[PDB]
């Protein structure tokens, strides 16, 4: 027997050469894309094959065999069956369905305190998936970009734990929700921030990372970091959203003295420094699709699942999911975690960065924000996906009730 | 083919008849108790069959069979190393590690609030595991009853989600920790108690269950419930600590008349009556290993695993679970979820009732308490269950750094 | 030299003998009314001599001397104009004048969560004025008996302070407003009410009188003094309200519980015993005249005004007027304390107990409350009185604008 | 009759001639002191005369009548004793009786955070008086000039009241003590700070001033208006202090930004302007005794009682003093209108500006502080002085026990 064989005569179907265009479908319908990174050496081989043998595009055994072995375990998994979720085209029109479904909530206000954010449409609304294995879906506004805002949060606080370490960070920063009406204080009862999901928590985790090198090599850092969280996908960056935040912000002022007069940051802090790298970190771009895979990285327990590359450590992975369990939605953090069940974090953009944990990662924008300053279109979907879905963190996988599970086949 | 012969060669492992003690000893090691509701059948078959022929009690193809054939699917299940946990033996031993280790923590003080959990030695340290398919190990006092106090909360909490559903509950109880600068007030700012798992929250809920029959008929109606939760292993009742319960409630009715006050009950209620219901709900025993099966009915969809008898709606199951996470351990609810990651309820007698989803329930009881109310060796056990095992609600499946993962085989 | 004979010249005008009616109007018009205590001997001996001398009714200088002889030294001040107020004539029309506005201040709503104080019109006004050296006048509804409720919570104190000190009472009970953003807690940060004038303070305090004898004796050692205090002027007792009080105090049962558990009552207090005295203490009846002495005593460093007994140490009536200062009025107080400056409780049943220290005492009565449990016509007048005259805690003796001073002549 | 005459005589006791030092002498016992405004008049006579007879200087009738004509209805009140607290001799021997058993009170601590108050010494203590008709007394160190800090916010918020009036003022600072639970919050429930005795009202109400004017001109002003206040007795300007506060303000720039935000100041406010300014004010300099001339306006219905120049407005002195009763001395605010029950304003210096209205002004000044902020020796000062005498705002003036009354014979 041979592995590369096996699947020929899985998609070969009795036949006696595959057609090419046959096989991309096949491979296609799994949820890859054929543009995927861990398939580049094979889809070189298939379109050196076009070009080396432009007679009639058919693959026998000997041709499939040299154009798919380099990738062959993954295609394997692909075709076996062996996916998070096997029936991905079901799933898809599941999520096509709640997508059109949230669009019809045409409520909410777009936030309009930058000239920046202003200018978006309230009718734009895109909803991304990447799977903890790679497989993809995109629907709606998913390659417009936009700035992360406070869904960086989650992801500087996860790069500071993964060089620095849980207790390093939190001598800094608190590890709860503050209570329903804290929201005014900036400082908890040990004098620190309450989490890295308020702006103070998150200030003061920017005040830890890459300490002693200047803000143009930080901002670099954390770049080339979100890059690899993103799989090399669009991560960009807003010198606009950057100017209007940074001469409007009296109240991140106010939060970074405040912390500098109670000692809050590391020695030698700069804090007003510190105040531009925190504006700078929050005028980050990205897509629906590119971050849909940087909450897949926190999905898959710090590796890329369209790379293979290991990005966070697993501790940084945990934390950042249990803070955004409870942390991550504003005043409506403790609602969102009973009902829905699932590590998310919003921003004023409109983006909520969601993590079904060994799942998926997505990612909904919807500009319109209601007026805990969640977006209401990415809101209205995350209750439906877990009222269709056992995705709810205290879901059972074996008794659900009226439930799916798009894990499992039939 | 036939499983229960297919099962017998498995077992007899090329001989001709299978000793019974051999298929008895086999049958112990996967996890199973003799004594397991769902292998009466089988058991009384043997009972039988032991009976009739006390030489020869060796069974042939054709005698193992008419004993095994009415829970053949749960044997062959056992087995064939279909469990939750394949390896039980190798998982109790680590078990019994952990107990070790928590055992010599001397540390804490004996609630010395009561004549009754006063009467308790410090000596006492009991951990039993059931797991989502009735597997069962138990390592120190896991036979001696204490009552429940606090941990009765998430217990009622879910009866009361089970019959009257969500948003009922919940227009009478919040669903969200106040915050450890609020554990003093005992209403929200919407004039609803903060959550189930406080004491003024699960007074509520008492007032809740079997409304408009009297209180010994909700009493009755609350320990049948608890019954089929623990597969009618010991629940008992302790009328000492009933009695020092309701001369030491000065705080409880300093509760009920504030909630009265504040119109916080359903209409009819009989505040001070319900508060006498309320004491006896504290006082209701259990043992180690019946209040574990009672978390692995919460570990498993609210399906007792010892019988298969749904006894909880997934709603219910699934609402507890959540409250347990942020609202189950007093003031280290926080620190726990952070570290722990798990839904955990503890009580003044020293319990702590730990949930695993999918995997298992637990109950650990030692009555010294920590300074915050928390049992110190069953705290410290559930630190170094989740430091070990990847049972952390957000470790990650796929890659999980140095921890053991027991639902694995290699 | 005399007196008794220069006053004689003072009001016989030249003429030899006085009409007796003369002399009556000349006294009137000083404010004292002919019914004062410390004037008895004299119309005693007025009225005798209108009997055995049915000849007259003129007095000559020796029958006057016999008449006035035994009150001449107050007979003096009244006519020489030594009194605090010395044109009273003309302050009580101001008074008169104040009333009228204060009159057509028609919002506001009756108390109704009881059926007695519901009871109680709109159209009752009423207010009753008793300088510190007995001048007395009234405007309205003065004869009216209404239920003291709150504005006895000043006068208990005085008596705790009177009885057992400082630094004793104020072990109990804090001496500061709460802040108008806490009028929800039981408990200062000691664990003590804030302050006697809140309800949970003023339980407290009602445990500290007269400690160890039974409730009948507490409460006529109670009422023994509020008649001293009114000069033996009305004080009396609502059975109905008591009853209904005590049947819709939910709250107050809510404090003495939380009390009782937080150890703020002296040993062996009976917590449910307590609450009955106080809901008697609330329901003490007074009218608007009856009660203007009383704040006169607490404008007169605690002796009587119309009658020289000392009643209270200056020590409990300093503590009592700095704490209706800063906590009379509910959540009023401090923008009563800033605007007025005057001493003042309110009550529930539409009074409020004024005192302008070393000038008089007054009770303004009318059942219409403001949102905040202030009666509406109560609030309006003192802030019109204290427009009008220098009268302000913090008004200037010498420079004070476009206000009047009645103290002064010309 | 005449005046001049009468009072001549009370002096000349049936004699001669006065000699001016006897004169002289019985001024100074009344409380005046020669130096005091309203008396610059007889004094330039006397300074004239004691020129024309340079031997001799005995004053008779008619050379009596010269100097002191045109101040005479000040020396009658004077002589006569017609002033608040008639026996003054007696009251400042209690005065002095209190300063030195407060002098061995010697706990707390200098503050410290800048180094210009850490220059300081611990037994620094001194207390001065002056009355609401200019009679004066000092013991210790009253002409040791320090920095106001704290105590300059009743002062500049009198000004803005006078200025703008108390609905103006009070749309922007709330007029209450927020609880010894929100000592913390910047805020109370309005978006307003709690009042302005506390540091983010004080910046607010530090905005509302001379609006529209430079920070230069803005000083000046309120420089000239404590010249007014303090009968122009010495008022200063410590630059190291402003400096320090400056360098050293990150709470203040932290509430400066906050209070920004949540927009608390009037239209056109230049905030970073305006903390630079705050850090000014509280930088001004005075001695105990220029201090306690300026509580005595307070005292005195807003007249300077040694010039008798009417300075504040009575609705601006009102309001100070009612805030100056509940939110004056940092946390001990509460105990101390129970306690002392008279307006008070501490600061970090360790200076204490009391207010008894309608009798006296006073500053008291020992750098060390205790845990709440207040100074010390103050503190116990202050306490002894009302448990003395009968100064309590709510004790009786006809019943007062045990306790001393100045202002009877
Ligand atoms: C919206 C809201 O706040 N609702 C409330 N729920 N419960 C409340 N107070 C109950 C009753 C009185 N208690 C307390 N008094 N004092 C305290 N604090 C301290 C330092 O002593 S706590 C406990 S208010
Ligand atoms: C109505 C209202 O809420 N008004 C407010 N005013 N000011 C506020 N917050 C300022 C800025 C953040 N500060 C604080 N953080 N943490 C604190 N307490 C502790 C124990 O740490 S105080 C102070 S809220």
């Amino acid at each position: 027997p041979s592995l590369e064989d096996l699947l020929f005569y899985t998609i070969a179907e009795g036949q006696e050469k595959i057609p090419v265009h046959k096989f991309i479908t096949a491979l296609k319908s799994t949820g890859l894309r054929t543009s995927d990174p861990r398939l580049k050496e094979c889809m070189d081989m298939l379109r050196l094959t076009l070009q080396t043998t432009s007679d009639g595009v058919m693959l026998d055994k000997d041709l499939f065999k040299k154009c798919v072995q380099s990738n062959i375990v993954l295609l394997t998994q692909a075709f076996r069956r062996k996916f998070v979720i096997p029936d991905f085209m079901s799933f898809t029109s599941h999520i096509d369905e709640l997508y059109e479904s949230a669009k019809k909530q045409s409520g909410g206000k777009v936030a309009d305190y930058i000239p920046q954010l202003a200018k978006f449409s309230p009718d734009l609304w895109g909803v991304s998936v990447c799977t903890a294995d790679g497989q993809r879906h995109s629907t709606g506004d998913t390659k417009v970009p936009f700035c992360l805002q406070s869904c960086v949060k989650p992801l500087k606080y996860a790069i500071a734990v993964n060089d620095l370490g849980t207790e390093y960070v939190h001598r800094y920063v608190g590890k709860e929700p503050s209570g329903l009406r804290f929201n005014k204080l900036f400082l908890n009862e040990d004098d620190k921030p309450h989490n890295p999901m308020v702006n103070a928590g998150a200030i003061v985790v920017t005040s830890l990372i890459k300490q002693g090198v200047n803000n143009a090599e930080k901002f670099d850092y954390v770049m080339q970091f979100l890059n690899k969280m993103a799989g090399n996908e669009y991560v960009g960056f807003s010198n606009a959203t950057f100017q209007s935040e940074r001469e409007s912000g009296d109240r991140n002022f106010a939060i970074g003295y405040y912390l500098k007069e109670k000692k809050c940051f590391p020695e030698g802090t700069d804090m007003v420094g510190i105040l531009d790298f925190y504006f700078q970190l929050c005028s980050i771009e990205v897509t629906c699709e590119s971050a849909s895979v940087m909450a897949a990285t926190l999905a898959n327990g710090g590796f890329c699942p369209i790379t293979g590359e290991r990005v966070l450590s697993p501790e940084a992975v945990r934390n950042t999911l249990s803070l955004m369990h409870s942390c991550g939605m504003y005043d409506f953090s403790g609602q969102f975690a009973f009902h829905v069940g699932l590590p998310a974090k919003s921003g004023v953009a409109g983006g909520i960065l969601l993590v079904v944990p060994n799942v998926m990662g997505m990612m909904c924008w919807s500009p319109p924000l209601d007026k805990m300053g969640n977006s209401v279109k990415g809101i209205h979907f995350c209750h439906d996906l877990v009222s269709l879905c056992n995705f709810h963190n205290y879901d059972n996988l074996r008794h659900f009730a009226k439930k799916l599970d798009p894990r499992r086949e039939g």
